[PDB]
């Protein structure tokens, strides 16, 4: 339908408008002190939140130009949104001070590719200086402590750092409900690989976006599925036994994969089917360990086992399986001990035996993988609210442990943001690199004075004082007073800071480079 | 509907003013330092690119004579496109420019005929003298060393080298994912004919828009197929057997190719049909090399073999089939060898006996079909984007080494545009053929010096630098730096320029000549 | 007050449309066979002419800037209708044809100064060629010819014959009315020298702009008069005597020049002042040689004569003195033939003795002067309208005479200029001087092309016959037939067509460089 191309700045300032509706929206809620922000709801009672990312989801601009703008920047959030719960929003405010900024100096010359290579030059710098200045976690007991200290009561704490150190640092954790009132730890033979859903219509959770099945029944073969043909009369068997059922396959597709949304959007069959792990030769490896884990029986040509002839005997069984949009986990494997066991030996073998680093990487994934297990973490508590809560609770508390745990920690509240603004001013460049450098080097003092701001201080006060403060010293929004942030523990993950700093700046930098814009006209 | 009659110069106005806006859309992009273009898609996030192409077919104008411009425009790029991927570009600011300068020349007087002869005189000349100064890319290193240009890693060089010596120039190479991490070539029996599918709808993969059947069965016949039931039983038999069928005959219409399409459509069927190559005596030549290379029958009344009586048996089999809109590739088609050598001396002895030039050229393109092969690029990677990634990489590596070895090799950066202007303007011309000769000179530095501006320098300068500088030494857009472009690597096919070029002054010809434009009024 | 500051075209666009405004209201009015135009007039009848310059005159529009453009088009005829009465319209034509293809060339590039310089060019060629191709008009018999050709009556001729070859080709005639029905030539003795009124309030025949004297006292002084106390007893004798009274000073200002205006006015004097002839030590040879002629007295300083102390005696007198814009007539001088006749051979010894040609060129104008005496035409007509009649039918008469002897005679009806054109083609250029050579000979056959349109003939094929016709033959718009104009009489003054050209050619190069039009704003 027809377009409404338009050029040079008008299109940028559409941008710029969309931008700063969106960030005036979202960048309110940044900060302990955030204030609230009440969104529509079609049906019910409205809904009041400070919640970053749920409102960055709700919005919605008439104006074309501007409803682009705010799918940008709210793609942009989406992909630090994973981690913790709050690298979603100075994402938004870094973009807007940078968006304007650049447009401001743009209007004037500056020619943008300059600008572009100065921003980046910064965020390289600045993300050097990160990951200089760190409180290295990697000490059982810090571990333990930053579990609990975020938002992980006391117990949770431990509980992370037992099973951390009993499955390791990539080791599997897994967070059950237990029926009683006691929160459990279990350590169970179990499988996860990066294979998430063929389909978001099988997923079992949606809040979640998991697929969760209990007790199913486990496909594993290395053929591709392309026929519901060759499945039916195991389908059928299924059907009688009323079982989920977990296909891993090469893949799924044709018109076997519509067949079995459907049946599973009107909840005939509890299928759900992902794609086999590795390729060549090596997919054949781990279908095999979960074959032997599960008890079950790979579905190969080389075996002259036929789709059509697999039995109820030959699929593996398991007693929880988790299949997210990337990864699918497998919980109590039913295949015996002691095939496992040797199947672990075999592979120590073939470590202590193969001379390539790359094979012998891949067998140590394999023999991790097969023999450091999962962690089980029963949650049990007195009030279904009260399981659903401590659930919650643990969930973004291991996210923040692993997150810690891969990069470090640093100062909370934005103040590592001005800790590496030193840095980057020292970093040399002329003309409109200089220019870029500037515009960095004044953007990143954004989260901290709208921080400042939201509590009710003079963010232009706070960004001066802490300035010429000792570093490790900032200021507590919360009290209104300059404490050291490592002891009042507010403290945020390098990870967030980083990933938030590097897709502003990436996104900037493609915005800010934009010359037209191509948008649907609106219907009369 | 209701028609727009209109006249004169206004509807050139409208001309040019839906061709300004398709160019001010397209241009910013073009160069290494290219601008990015935000498209609005109906569902997700929208979609940021630099990609010439894909912009100009996302464009479509609400005023219906800027969308007869636009139109025109896209059309002329599309015949453009098919050799790499920046020729679609080039062609469009050349057209702005001439159409620009041609109508303000024709305002005041200058007969469009005259405009239209100059511009085809200098166009022939500007070819000319491209086809003179040009590196001729004809030795195997050279030929080499430009494929491990582009992007084509490093090891895509070595590999487009010993494909193109084992097949020859014209040989078939194709490209196919191995299911190993390594990328081999190999080298096999196999069929490519310029005919194509004959309707879209059984395309198999819609981006590269070609029909791929892995091991199908083939249909050999030259009768005429109108009616569905000649076929039914052998339809019925491959349905059992639930393979891919070729079909290969002299024509398939009427009732038959609807309910192919149809089956095909609801994938009952995956059927390819496909019309004969060669006409007369000759069709049969290479139907019977087709039956022998695939081991089935030709279907043909000579014979005694009716539609209905064709049978699994007689049909033809290989590995692979593919079918583009232009020709049909068959790879490691299942017909004995003995047999094919012995059809190929049999060719051979014929062109040692044939007097006619003609028929020994038919002769010795069936034997070279025949005994060069097809060189099959089986691509290895360890992840399947990586997979993708190699493949997209050696399409175009491929496609642009061919096109490097039939015409050669000249300056990018569109140096070789500005190289050729002091021949243009030794072209002896008088009254309005002597402006159409300077209207092309004037828009034959359009190109390089809106890639000077992308880059924010100043074109006018840079222009009249490299009027003055040693021919092959340019502009470097990247770093703005004069050095060799041929040293540099700063390199464009000849190919692509003369067929932008030619495209771009044979469509101005034509829009310069309009008087009348009739379009739909459209609908309150 | 307020400007209404306006550039680029747009300014042109205005400027072209007041031009073409006055172009086809004066153009339709060229040629024998010219059509009749109606102006409106605030009393009587509306008045119906074919009379361009009346029409050009008559024209003001109420747009400014199309305003700006009739009244610099009416300065150009201004220029050129001096002589004859054609030339005021041919100007207009061709500086409306040129202006209108030189916009429209220059709205396509072609800078301007290089189309100024091919006019320039063009024009100064074909002025080259018109002085080279001509009937010089010399002998006594073409004179007489040409006098009797036009109008000219057919004794006018021969009575300017006698007159001219009595005083020169250079001296003075004059026409009177005589009180009987003859016209009859007299030749007496007179003065006329180069010095116009001081104001044009003293003016007496509004029609003719010339101030008629008759019988006047003639103040004869080399002194400044500022005062009017100097004169008055003399004003207050002459006012006695209720005679005209002419004034010779060196430069009559201060208070006396507005009384003496306003005693005009009033009719209480009929006083007219003029500036004496000559500079330094010559200007005093013709003071005296004014008085020898008139009788009167110069007062000067050097013969301690005060302006006071004038009376009538010192006077000089003379029969009728007319004084024009630029130059002031005595008729019959009442000075002593004697005196006259002893300067004149004082004048004849000095130029004898003088050894500067300057000064003995001097001296021969102030001989030539005195002795060639004034030429009389006493006009006599039984009727009064036929005696103003015949004076105005001699008058334009002597005026194309003169215009003939000086210059010559060429090709009537335009047909000399497109007889100059292949000399204007053969001029060589390049780039915008070219495009001005042709701009100029694409107009040059205007006049002869609206000639033909207004007798209702195709103008294309009087033209292209034209370009094709020997030499002298011509296009009759009176008949249509192809006869020679110079046997037929169509023949036009050389002066004017070269001065028509060379005017519009200027003007049309002033007005294509214009860049920025200051108007005053219309008042709401």
């Amino acid at each position: 339908m027809a377009k409404e191309l338009k050029f040079a700045e008008d299109a940028r300032a559409a941008m710029l408008r969309g931008v700063d509706k969106l960030a005036d929206t979202v960048k309110v809620t940044l900060g302990p002190k955030g204030r609230n922000v009440v969104l529509e709801k079609s049906y019910g009672s409205p809904l009041i939140t400070n919640d970053g990312v749920t409102i960055a989801k709700e919005i919605e601009l008439e104006d074309h130009f501007e409803n682009m703008g705010a799918k940008l920047v709210s793609e942009v959030a989406s992909k630090t949104n994973d981690i913790a719960g709050d690298g979603t929003t100075t994402a938004t405010v870094l973009t807007q001070a940078i968006v304007r900024e650049g447009l401001k100096n743009v209007t004037a010359g500056a020619n943008p590719l300059g600008i572009r290579r100065g921003i980046e030059l910064a965020t390289k710098a600045a993300v050097e200086e990160l990951h200089n200045i760190s409180t290295v976690v990697d000490s059982k007991e810090a571990i333990a402590q930053v579990a609990a200290v975020s938002s992980g009561s006391d117990k949770v704490g431990h509980l992370i750092a037992d099973a951390m150190e009993k499955v390791g640092n990539d080791g599997v954790i897994t967070i059950e409900e237990s029926k009683g009132i006691e929160t459990e730890l279990d350590v169970v033979e179990g499988m996860q690989f990066d294979r998430g859903y063929l389909s978001q219509y099988m997923v079992t959770d949606n809040d979640k976006m998991e697929a969760v099945l209990e007790n199913p029944y486990i496909l594993i073969t290395d053929k591709k599925i392309s026929n519901i043909q060759d499945i039916l009369p195991l389908l059928e068997q299924i059907l009688q036994q009323s079982r989920p059922l977990l296909i891993i396959a090469d893949d799924v597709d044709g018109e076997a994969l519509p067949t079995l949304v459907l049946n599973k959007i009107r909840g005939t069959f509890n299928v759900v089917a992902v794609k086999a792990p590795g390729f060549g030769d090596r997919r054949k490896a781990m279908l095999e360990d979960i074959a032997i884990l599960t008890g079950g029986t790979v579905i190969t040509d080389d075996l002259g086992l036929e789709l059509k002839d697999v039995t109820i005997e030959n699929l593996g069984n398991a007693s929880k399986v988790v299949v997210d949009k990337d990864n699918t986990t497998i919980v109590e494997g039913s295949g015996e001990k002691e095939a496992i066991e040797a199947r672990v030996q075999l592979i120590k073998n073939q470590i202590a035996e193969t001379t390539s680093d790359f094979d012998r990487e891949k067998l140590q994934e394999r023999l991790a993988k097969l023999a450091g297990g999962v962690a089980v973490v029963k949650v049990g508590a007195a009030t279904e609210t009260e399981l659903k809560e401590l659930k919650l609770r643990i969930e973004d508390a291991l996210n923040a442990t692993r997150a810690a745990v891969e990069e470090g920690m640093v100062s909370g509240g934005g103040t590592a943001l001005v800790n590496v603004i030193s840095k980057v001013s020292a970093v040399e460049a002329e003309g409109d690199v200089a220019t870029g450098i500037k515009i960095v080097v004044r953007a990143l003092e954004e989260p901290i004075r709208q921080i400042a701001e939201n509590a009710g201080y003079e963010g232009s006060v706070i960004v001066d004082k802490l300035k010429n403060v000792e570093l490790g010293t900032g200021f507590n929004a919360a009290t209104g007073e300059w404490v050291n942030m490592v002891e009042a523990g507010i403290v945020d993950p390098t990870k967030v800071t980083r990933s938030a700093l590097q897709n502003a700046a990436s996104v900037s930098a493609l915005l800010l480079t934009t010359e037209a814009v191509v948008a649907d006209k609106p219907e009369p």
